[PDB]
C-alpha cells in the first residue's frame, strides 16, 4: 500500500487498470493529491520489449511542451526490475465515458474532436503514428481530452478490430493517415452510438468488409452537414482520398460556431 518514486512517497488508493507487465494506480502523494502511477515489470521482458517502454517513455517526456492535449507526466523512475510513471489522474478513460452516456451532447463531441486532433497532429509531427488509436487512449480532465499513450508501449485494459485501417489489413500478403482511419470510427461512435462495423461478429467477415469497397457505410441523415463531411472524408478506404489532419483542422465542423 505505498510507492516510492524520486523521494515522492505516494498511498495506492485503488488500482485503474492492469496489462500482462504493468499496471495502473489512483495514488495520492503527502499532501493529499491525485495521481495516476503507471508502474511497469520488467521480469522479465526482452530486449525489444523494453525498448518499447524506453521509446514511448522518452517520447512522452519530449512532447510534454509541444502539447497540454498530451498527458502530463509528472517524474518518472526506472530500473532493471521496474518503471514507475507519475501522470494525470484525470476522471475517466474517453472508453468507459462513451458506455456509461446514451446520448452524447453534440457541443462536448465537437470540443472532444477537437482535442484528439490537436493531440494526434502534434505526435505527428515528431514522426509518430498511433498504430491502434481507441478511445481508451483518451483521457478526459475537466472536460479537456487528452492522449495517454503513442502505441509505442503494449495496449492495456480497465481487443477490438473496429478501429482497424483497411491500409494495415491490406498489408498483410507506415501512413498517418491510419489515425485519422481510427479517428473517423471514434468519432463515428460519438455521431451514430457504434463504430462502422461493429454489429459484423464474424472476424473473417468484418475485416473483410472493411476493405472491400463494394461494402458501403451507411451514413444517416443528421442535422450537422458537416460532421457528416468529416465521416465520410475520414472512412475513405484510399489513404490518398482520405482527408489529412490539418485539412480536419481548417475544417467548418471545428472553425466555425454553429
Ligand atoms: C470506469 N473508470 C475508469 C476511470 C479512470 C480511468 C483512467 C484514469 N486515469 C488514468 C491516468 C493515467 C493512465 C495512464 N497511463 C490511465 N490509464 C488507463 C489504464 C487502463 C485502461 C484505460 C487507461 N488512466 C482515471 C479514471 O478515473 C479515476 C480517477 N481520477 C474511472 N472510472
Amino acid at each position: 500500500e505505498c510507492i516510492s518514486v524520486k523521494g515522492r512517497i505516494y498511498s495506492i488508493l485503488k488500482q485503474i487498470g492492469s496489462g500482462g507487465s504493468s499496471k495502473v494506480f489512483q495514488v495520492l502523494n503527502e499532501k493529499k493529491q491525485i495521481y495516476a502511477i503507471k508502474y511497469v515489470n520488467l521480469e522479465e521482458a526482452d530486449n525489444q520489449t523494453l525498448d518499447s517502454y524506453r521509446n514511448e517513455i522518452a517520447y512522452l517526456n519530449k512532447l510534454q511542451q509541444h502539447s497540454d492535449k498530451i498527458i502530463r507526466l509528472y517524474d518518472y523512475e526506472i530500473t532493471d526490475q521496474y518503471i514507475y510513471m507519475v501522470m494525470e489522474c484525470g476522471n475517466i478513460d474517453l472508453n468507459s465515458w462513451l458506455k456509461k452516456k446514451k446520448s452524447i451532447d453534440p457541443w462536448e463531441r465537437k470540443s472532444y474532436w477537437k482535442n484528439m486532433l490537436e493531440a494526434v497532429h502534434t505526435i505527428h509531427q515528431h514522426g509518430i503514428v498511433h498504430s491502434d488509436l481507441k478511445p481508451a487512449n483518451f483521457l478526459i480532465v475537466d472536460g479537456m481530452l487528452k492522449l495517454i499513450d503513442f502505441g509505442i508501449a503494449n495496449q492495456m485494459q480497465p481487443g477490438t478490430v473496429n478501429y482497424m485501417p483497411p491500409e494495415a489489413i491490406k498489408d498483410m500478403s507506415i501512413s498517418p493517415k491510419s489515425d485519422v482511419w481510427s479517428l473517423g470510427c471514434i468519432l463515428y461512435y460519438m455521431t451514430y452510438g457504434k463504430t462502422p462495423f461493429q454489429q459484423i461478429i464474424n472476424q473473417i467477415s468484418k475485416l473483410h468488409a472493411i476493405i472491400d469497397p463494394n461494402h458501403e457505410i451507411e451514413f444517416p441523415d443528421i442535422p450537422e452537414k458537416d460532421l457528416q463531411d468529416v465521416l465520410k472524408c475520414c472512412l475513405k478506404r484510399d489513404p490518398k482520398q482520405r482527408i489529412s489532419i490539418p485539412e480536419l483542422l481548417a475544417h467548418p465542423y471545428v472553425q466555425i460556431q454553429t
